């Protein structure tokens, strides 16, 4: 059922809902002469919505609000980038142009800035410590701590015990680490038990790219993690 590498051609977006005002976007992109999907979170609120990430460059995210305004029909109001990468951040521009007010905490629009990439407007504070999370409308966000990026922040939706990792988490599938030029391999397994810390309750977890899955994927990820440390 949740839409697959195979299925998506580069430069389209599926929706896949999870609940009640809950999805995820999924989409593809050429990398390393393969192609990989890559995923977000939409979260409705009231009337309006919350995006949490791109979809991976200017024109995906501009097809991704192509398939919201098909399938769902409610206006994006703000969106969060959960790290720096251009998987997060790639496409930030046509948010704005769209009226889309976006935010990243201060560490990721840094990073962002030292890296070329797009620089979400809108800063949010109070994540900057290991541990710390703050409400954001329908969702909580929360830093665990350096893992795959020293920004990476996770996204909890409360209503429906959704636990989107991003980046930090890796789908079953991937048995070897992946992009970690920019990760803190020594703390990448404590983050991630500060988050199976902070919501042992979450159902349904969404790593950054592949299927999604339950809390397995935190102890899989840590897995995989501690066996590239030992290469
Ligand atoms: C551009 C993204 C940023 S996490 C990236 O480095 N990727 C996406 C899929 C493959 C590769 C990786 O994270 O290993
Ligand atoms: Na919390
Ligand atoms: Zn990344
Ligand atoms: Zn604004
Ligand atoms: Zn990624």
């Amino acid at each position: 059922e949740y839409p697959t590498v195979s299925e998506i051609p580069v430069g389209e977006v599926r929706l896949y809902q999870i609940a009640d005002g809950v999805w995820s976007h999924i989409a593809t992109q050429s990398f390393d002469g393969a192609v990989y999907p890559s995923n977000g979170l939409i979260v409705r609120d009231g009337d309006e919505l919350l995006l949490i990430d791109t979809a991976w460059g200017a024109k995906n995210t501009a097809a991704l609000l192509a398939e919201i305004e098909k399938q769902i029909g409610l206006p994006v109001t703000r969106a969060v980038s959960t790290h720096f990468h251009d998987d997060r951040v790639g496409g930030v521009d046509v948010l704005r142009a769209a009226g889309v007010a976006t935010y990243a905490s201060p560490s990721t629009r840094r990073l962002a800035e030292v890296e070329g990439n797009e620089i979400p407007t809108h800063s949010l504070e109070g994540l900057s410590s290991s541990g710390d999370a703050v409400r954001f409308g329908p969702v909580e966000l929360f830093y665990p701590g350096a893992a795959h990026s020293t920004d990476n922040l996770v996204v909890y939706v409360p209503s429906a015990s959704v636990l989107y990792g991003g980046c930090a988490i890796y789908e079953l599938s991937r048995t070897s680490a992946g992009n970690v030029a920019d990760a803190d391999l020594a703390e990448w397994p404590t983050s991630i038990e500060r988050i199976q810390q902070h919501y042992p309750e979450a159902q349904f977890v969404i790593p950054g790219h592949g299927l999604p899955g339950g809390l397995d994927l935190l102890k899989h990820t840590t897995n995989v993690v501690k066996a590239h440390t030992n290469r």
